[PDB]
């Protein structure tokens, strides 16, 4: 049947997906064994997470281009395939610099990981279930990251850590096989019934102003995932009990976000004016920028730890979900054949508000006052936010005098 | 005439370039009053000098991209008055942050200056004069750094610095609409005689392979010149003196080595089996090598001034010589329209090769000494450059098999 392919492609990409997450961060899941064989500076354990964050986010351009043009299936199970082998090529070595060569080379592959998933999700999930299933799918890196750290003592208690980063390139390497053997890309591959040029795609304003909202979204996210901590610990005088919790409650806040974003987001497409993804998406970043005001103005250090953590729940629902919708529209406003393309230029808008979110955002908040900076980053998600209110609401004025 | 016309935007665009680069650098060059009269920390500097640095990273590409659509004199004329303003709006400022942002945004129309400058060579000169008029444009670049400090010491004693830039923006400002006045695009313009898709430049072989020797040759570049003074130091035990001189030889031999390959590729190119701009550009490729191996062998403690001063020019007559060729091939090769995506991909490779070079060389030279880091890109760039060899020998079996 059509949905037998559905539900084991699905899940042949959660555990491969699972996986690309699980050998992102192994290293930062294996640092205590590894420190404790051999020593490491900070700034040398700095060097390696950032050397495969420039690959990775080199990867995410390169990747999306590569993944429009070549097969996803032979390039999610390739980047798979390096990921096992410079995991154990990793687990063979015992020195820095060539530490630092096979992690860039892990961050090359992770780039290739996600733009096949993104093209075989695109090519056998009809509009009515992409993305929920968008959501689902991007639950595998949460899933990894949560049990991250406990597989991780399991491994290291019963194995070393050669031995398990050896297991875990391993069973990449297994799993990349079953990953060539079990996706297919499109359904008349299996006999089932399968459901523009790139410069209409850059000179398209749609691509460009769903690039400035990721920007802004992805902005606010990094901003308040890196920084909400410090805007409570120094300038609201919480304590690091309640930063700590604020930060789990927002992780939890923007699991449920993705979630419910890539839920709603279909429900409103199968009961559906313009995009149906507009009026989830602008809601949710009414609500992020709501969620920012009270979390600015209303904690002071008498505010109880309830309300603190609904704030962070509230923002978490309303971060993360525009960037899984923002996701979801990338791939989804641009022709099949040029979809990789689109959320490969979503993902360098993801670098530049990384950019403009991580160190600029520091110096604000450290000449000023923390909460001069919060309101800085406020004041551009309101600003953006009734722009892009402004710009549905002339659309449907244009669709109005249309008709 | 048309030499008239020549030589009249030739002179425009020297002096726009030039004023370019003197307020690329004009925070760089103004630095003591400036920290005289406000403090700033020393990694504040160094972050507004990154965001510079990250302006003009992308603003490279994106001016590339958008000085094959727009009008280059039109483009040329509004960033350099982007420029003029910036730097009027920064003499306004005295803060951090604002100076942060406002210098964001000169780093942006830093960028926008160059491809401008690229299409009109492209347009105005064949290729019998194009390579030699770009390196003495792209010596603009070395005339507004070298009467840097002396004309920013000269105007420190006769003005304030907020009067400095202020003159400097004005400046730039008033030769923005000379040069908006002055420049012309293309011959047809004036009435004289005028002398492909994307998809088929990116799948071009020639611009990657370009793109990967402007990636060795870059890092390598960006290696000793940012680790020769460390190299001298620390191992071989060199003298700062030594250093300091060592590193003005190699800025010397640099600039002779953009202005002889410009002028011996258009000798090569008017004497004539391919592109007559690759003889000259696999010989300094070459003698790079040469000079590297004799840097890491040959210089000892005892080694004489004269020598290591000798070594110093000629790895600069052999390093920026690869990087005015690859930059005039990567504008030569590409169709008009198309030219300055590649020179814009060819940009992303000097943003590519400028992290590989920076920061795992120096985790390569700490962890096992600066000989094997040295070693390291040595032995890349030896085995790039043969293969480069094998390459054109392979392409001219190609053509005497064609026949
Ligand atoms: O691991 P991170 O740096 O958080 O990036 C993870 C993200 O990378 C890309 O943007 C993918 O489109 C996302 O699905 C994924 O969640
Ligand atoms: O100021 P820099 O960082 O040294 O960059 C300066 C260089 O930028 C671009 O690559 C231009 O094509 C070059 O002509 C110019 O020399």
């Amino acid at each position: 049947g059509y949905g037998y392919y559905r539900t084991v492609i699905f899940s042949a990409m959660f555990g491969g997906y699972s996986l690309y997450y699980f050998n992102r961060k192994t290293f930062s899941f294996v640092m205590p064994s590894l420190v404790e064989e051999i020593p490491l500076d900070k700034d040398d354990l700095g060097f390696i997470t950032s050397s495969q964050s420039a690959a990775y986010a080199i990867s995410k351009f390169v990747s999306g281009v590569l993944s429009d043009q070549m097969s996803a299936r032979w390039l999610f199970s390739s980047g798979l395939l390096l990921v096992g082998l410079v995991n154990i090529f990793f687990a063979w070595s015992s020195t820095v610099p060539v530490f630092a060569a096979l992690w860039f080379l892990n961050g090359l592959a992770q780039g290739l990981g996600w733009p096949p998933c993104g093209k075989v999700l695109r090519k056998w999930f009809e509009p009515s279930q992409f993305g929920t299933w968008w959501a689902i799918l991007s639950t595998s890196m949460n899933l990894a990251g949560g049990l991250g750290p406990i597989l991780a003592t399991i491994l290291a208690q019963s194995y070393s850590w050669r031995s398990t980063l050896a297991l875990s390139g391993a069973l990449c390497v297994v799993v990349s096989f079953l990953c060539l053997l079990l996706i297919h890309n499109e359904p008349a591959d299996v006999g089932l019934r399968n459901l523009s040029t790139l410069q209409e795609l850059l000179l398209s304003p749609y691509l460009w102003v769903l690039s400035t909202g990721y920007l802004v979204v992805f902005g606010v996210k990094t901003c308040c995932t890196d920084w909400g901590q410090f805007f409570l610990i120094q300038e609201k005088g919480q304590s690091a009990l309640v930063g700590s919790s604020y930060m789990s409650a927002l992780e939890v806040g923007g699991l449920v976000g993705s979630i419910a974003a890539g839920y709603l987001s279909d429900r409103a497409m199968a009961k559906a004016y313009g995009n149906p993804r507009h009026g989830l998406l602008l809601f949710m970043m009414a609500g992020m920028t709501v969620s920012m005001y009270l979390f600015r103005v209303t904690v002071t250090s008498d505010s109880p730890k309830l309300w603190i953590l609904v704030l962070g729940a509230v923002f978490g629902f309303s971060s993360y979900g525009p960037i899984a919708l923002f996701g979801v529209i990338a791939n989804e406003s641009a022709p099949p054949n040029l979809c990789g393309t689109s959320h490969a230029i979503v993902g360098l808008m993801a670098n530049v508000g990384g950019f403009l979110a991580g160190l600029p955002f520091s110096t604000i908040a450290k000449h000023y006052s923390w909460s001069t900076a919060f309101w800085v980053a406020e004041v551009i998600c309101a600003a953006s936010t009734a722009a892009f209110f402004l710009l549905r609401a002339e659309e449907e004025k244009r669709k109005a005098e249309e008709e």
